[PDB]
């Protein structure tokens, strides 16, 4: 009934990234530049595929500095992970929703089994409940 | 004396992202959100050993539109890759440098042997050539 601490997620694959400013509606909590990583049972539901148990998602969020005309990453803020397991996790639609304070497996931040991650991937079901696309 | 396309690079490890926006110095050519990958060889180098032959570092550079204080990911730009070998890149101080138009094996960019880009990249000649720093 607990999502895993993704040990090794940044040797993972990187889907894709963003950046969330000041002024956007998700500034809090998800300001920062943000990186998504995929292992490879996620790779298989990216490209179009069904997402196997154990397939993890990781949302690596860091916070950012202005300098000259670049934003530059600064510390890890948290990490968000999505763990498929169709039976353990059917509460939140098959996948285990884990926040990690400042990516620390010690920090674990969900209070609520998951639904409020859940309500909002919700959106997503027709995808798997997966924002994220797979681009070259 | 050519650099290869590095076929497959972006199953690599994910070294690092920057945003350049416009009015940096660099943003002619280099203006948008770039991601630094490393193939294993280029891992070795950049957790402190020597680069050995075949190491390779990829820019990847992407457009991105400003959308309501969200920096989102459009269409690739271009590449930059360095590749390492002592012998045939010893000019250029052990690395090729080669760019690929929208990361298209066919667009190569650099016409003077990669002598602009090691003229920039000279001043971190104490770090192996190499800006970009390992982070967790
Ligand atoms: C809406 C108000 C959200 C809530 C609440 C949560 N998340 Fe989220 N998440 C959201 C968006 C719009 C995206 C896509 C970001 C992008 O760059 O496209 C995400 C992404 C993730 C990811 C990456 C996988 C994916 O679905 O794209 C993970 C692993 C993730 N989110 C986890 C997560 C957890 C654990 C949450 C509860 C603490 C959570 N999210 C809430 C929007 C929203
Ligand atoms: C200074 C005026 C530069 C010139 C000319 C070139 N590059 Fe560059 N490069 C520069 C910086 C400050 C960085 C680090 C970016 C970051 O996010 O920190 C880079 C990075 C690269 C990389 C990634 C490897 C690394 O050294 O960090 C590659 C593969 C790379 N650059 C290639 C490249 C090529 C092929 C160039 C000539 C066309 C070139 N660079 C010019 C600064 C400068
Ligand atoms: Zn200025
Ligand atoms: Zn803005």
């Amino acid at each position: 009934t607990k999502v895993k601490y993704p040990d090794g997620f940044r040797s993972w694959y990187h889907v894709k990234s963003m950046v969330i400013q000041p002024g956007h509606p998700l500034e809090n909590p998800v300001g920062g530049i943000h990186h998504v990583y995929a292992n490879a049972e996620a790779i298989q539901g990216l490209r179009g595929g069904n997402y196997p148990d154990g397939a993890v998602l990781v949302f690596d969020l860091f916070d950012y500095q202005e300098d000259n005309h670049a934003l530059v990453e600064g510390k890890r803020k948290l990490i968000g992970v999505m763990e498929r397991d169709a039976k353990r996790f059917s509460a939140t639609g098959g996948w285990g929703y884990e926040g990690f304070g400042e990516g620390k497996p010690d920090k674990r931040l969900v209070t609520d089994g998951g639904q409020g991650c859940f309500g909002c991937h919700a959106a997503q079901k027709e995808s798997q409940y997966v924002f994220s696309r797979l681009r070259d």
